[PDB]
């Protein structure tokens, strides 16, 4: 079926001071609902496309699938990867990975910041799996759909638009990349790891 | 571990005249050589970086990994997705699944050949599982590691870059895209879509 | 020598309402002032790396040459398109080009209008002159140095990277994208079309 | 007017043994003419979107032009850049100014050899001229349109696409990197710096 908007574990209050309502407002409700909205026409566009046997628009349909797809899943992730009663740090199976394959959760902590902090233009920085050699891996994703291999299983994202943190910290980005931290939401990223390493 | 050249399950020629053995040969040993040299190399300087709590280089060592660990994950996928057996259609689930989505296994066949003949610069085409909509959705690669979502499950793909059918199709990368309906490997596809749907 | 950041023709506050004071200080004082000492930066490092004849990060190296240096041209010019009193349409020989080539000032003024509203991540609008063909194009730019031919002549740009806005219109970047036209600056716009047309 | 396929100054086989005449031919009439009708359906595709009053495709129609245009103006310098009777060193204005600028011809040699050697995937390696800071620099261009800033003057450049090698170098591109340097054409390259500098 359908692409949906999906809903969030909580208010959009609940994360200040970290992440400001009005942010997360103007992110799910106006943002994220665009690339839903976009990620449904572009897989219409392309059945009208198939039935007509008309692919004269292959380049922009397939462009605005995966743009839009992809901040769709993006963003789903995100939502989820946040919380109220997170922060502090990985526990068990996620944690003794985490530091053997970036030798210590503060080893990790500062790839990752290095990685949000320095995207040219706008991005993320996001923690995977990589299945064809089984290792824990940081990537810098440009927009959202640019950046990394196939296949690559997505387990904590960092959102590196302006979006994203603009209202609130104009343009010390670097301050917002810290103050994620607090809010992230490991129960989640353990879980999504669980499942990839199964 | 490191990541490793994979073993053809062929002989380089098998493929004539479909793809010439030349090819299949300073592709397999010369050009995916190159990329699991570069995967690793990426991983080792991150550890370094890591190491020395120096993330200068952040950006080419993120974009280097990204750029060789797709190459890697590509051709990986290439090479089991041809066979000197194969060609002919799709069969079972996948077929009726395929005809589904695409409406026909014609139509789909359409469209694919659509986006691997339009690419502006180097890519390829793939036929790839979308988790978060449980569908199956085509995407236009650019490169090895661009235009397409996080976690989207990779079934087939058609190596549109020059390297892969200048020698023997020169220009004529249309006729390169026709040809390759005749290696195909359905036993595999139809393997890797069943996994993926589960 | 060395590239620096430009003074304003005018003060921060002199374009509301149109664009707050606010925005044209955190832009002019902070972005664009770190374009240019990335620019200038990456350029040192290239002379350091021809010294030492070591060029093993000469891609890193060329990347923030291009984004760096085309944060910087592309800002440079912004500054001077704008103006407190300017707005109205263009005059002259300018006129009579660009309805010459869109048809009208108003299907440019749409076009152009459609080019800077659906960026996909973050980028810029601009009207250049083609050497080549000698013809007034426009162009949707990504990030600040992608989508466009080498010796190209900018004539007239928007900028579309949310921290161009998002203070003021908030996720609304189809009203910022009209609000501008109160503020484009013609006699430079026009100016330069002269330059570039001799 | 249209765009046209320009005339070579020279026979296509005039570049053996350093360029193979086969390469010349199916570069000149396969590839560039290509670009070339390309640009041109661009072009018209956005006078029949503004008379319709339907940007519908925008992005599409904007990325074409974009893309063809540049092969275009590319291949339209390569061209000349190209001579049976060059090589050797820059003259001159010019090469006090090369020398000036990357310390010596020799250095300035190794770094452009370091930026058509690494790209990822397509691109060229290219020496133009900023106006903003009036300095000589070296970019990394990827595709045609891409890495670079708006109003720079292009002087050199050097195609690193596969097609432009794959025949005869096969997937040694470092010696065909090398080879270039015997057909430079430095009465061209110092009659547009001439030119840029005026
Ligand atoms: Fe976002
Ligand atoms: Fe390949
Ligand atoms: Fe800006
Ligand atoms: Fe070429």
């Amino acid at each position: 079926a359908e692409y949906t908007l999906p809903d969030l574990d909580w208010d959009y209050g609940a994360l200040e001071p970290h992440i400001s309502g009005q942010i997360n407002e103007l992110h799910h409700s106006k943002h994220h609902a665009t690339y839903v909205k976009g990620a449904n026409d572009a897989v219409a566009k392309l059945e009208e496309a198939r039935a007509k046997e008309d692919h004269s628009a292959i380049l922009l349909n397939e462009k605005n699938l995966a743009f839009n797809l992809a901040g769709h899943v993006n963003h789903t992730i995100w939502w989820k990867n946040l919380s109220p009663n997170g922060g502090d740090k990985p526990t068990g199976e996620l944690a003794a990975a985490i530091a053997d394959a970036f030798g210590s959760f503060d080893k990790f902590r500062a790839q990752f910041h290095a990685a949000a902090t320095t995207v040219q233009g706008c991005g993320w920085a996001a923690l995977g799996w990589d299945t064809l050699g089984n290792k824990l891996l940081i990537f810098q994703v440009y927009d959202h759909q640019t950046n990394f291999p196939l296949g690559i299983v997505p387990l904590l994202l960092l959102d590196m638009w302006e979006h994203a943190f603009y209202l609130q910290y104009k343009n010390v980005k670097v301050d917002f990349a810290k103050a994620f931290w607090n809010v992230v939401n490991w129960a989640d990223v353990q879980s999504r790891y669980a499942a990839a390493t199964s």
